[PDB]
């Protein structure tokens, strides 16, 4: 219950991320001894307990920049996989997202995914049912905004930037996310069925269902 | 639509099938030399494609990565450090950018794809947690799911499980038919929670009440009657 998995490698770690040194120094054909290696490529000393008592540790980006600080025959594997990755991401290969939701074994990663990917539908069903019905220009964003406000408490833009945030979706709780795509989902329906044309009547519309649900409060 | 594919204030305009406009990733190098020049020295065709202001040349998605390794510009390093950080962080087991990836794709069955490896939201089982948390009754489990179920579905679980075929209810229904039964356990935790409702009439009576009220909200939506 301590391993990272990627094909058939296995790197082992603690509590708190860190990988087993000796594991990954085998990964990255590094035959120097551990110390050599902490002063030749700036890394810190620090020992977990694998199970195995305490045990020479470095931590996973600590292994990535070290793969490309090497240029070893089974480093350069890892560097490979690093140049990859970013393209297959920028494509948007999903495989490598369900890679990722798998290979974390926490529940709430995978289910926080289930909502995000809720939220990600409902608002693409909202985005084109609001672009079919004559919405333009800032109309997009003004729903995102009002959708927000209505679950956060705040306005959009200041709960964004009080959490840290760049885009509010990535930063909420399974909760906060299935009540926006709820929103989004019932505008959505309300659109196609009332007809609603232009920017002002999408809006309106949009904040009168926001609202709504933001009046189950009472309950 | 102006497609870009996005990375924090990264904007990247994209063709309908996701290749990069090529003086954009220039801008992204940091390549001031000729696109022309670029493509002899690289080892690229010479591909133009439909950006929404006509053709303009164009380089992959690989292509422009293998740009930011083959490039010692201090734009193509901090694509190479990102190509870096990617690596740390799908190893960690990083689910946002899992989700990140998701949206880059803009197929709908991308999004069905992932949804069908994954797990459900759990809302059911935040619901049941709640409940055990409180009063509530040893067997919450057949009443909680029809109440839910005639709220969202329309029919008793017996009706829609025969209709279309159902052992578990879930086996046969919508997203949206999923999203509104998940919504309503979602908010009937958070009314235990926020009553702290501990006898088991008080939490069937919120769960029964944020049923009732969602659909309410969806019929006005749906603008109907019954």
């Amino acid at each position: 219950p301590l391993t990272l998995n990627f094909g058939s490698v296995r790197l082992p770690v603690s509590a708190d991320g860190l990988l087993h040194a000796p594991t990954a120094q085998q990964q990255l054909g590094l035959t120097q001894s551990w110390e050599a290696a902490l002063v030749e490529h700036g890394l810190p000393e620090t020992y977990r307990d694998f199970g195995a008592g305490p045990e020479a540790a470095v931590s996973v980006p600590d292994f990535v920049a070290l793969a490309f600080a090497l240029d070893t025959p089974e480093a350069r594997r890892w560097q490979k996989r690093a140049r990859e990755l970013l393209a297959r991401a920028m494509q948007g290969d999903v495989r490598v997202a369900a890679q990722i939701a798998e290979r974390n074994p926490e529940p709430d990663a995978r289910r926080w995914l289930a909502a995000r990917l809720e939220s990600t539908g409902a608002r693409r069903e909202l985005l084109a049912t609001v672009a079919r019905h004559g919405g333009e220009g800032r109309v997009y964003g003004q729903l995102g905004s009002i959708s927000n406000r209505t679950v956060l408490g705040k306005d959009s833009a200041s709960v964004r930037q009080e959490r840290g945030v760049k885009a509010t979706r990535d930063g909420l709780t399974s909760a906060e996310l299935l009540r926006l795509a709820y929103i989004d989902t019932v505008t959505a329906r309300a659109i196609q069925e009332s007809e609603a044309r232009g920017n002002a009547a999408i809006l309106t519309l949009h904040e009168q269902v926001a609202r709504s649900e933001r009046q189950s409060w009472e309950r």
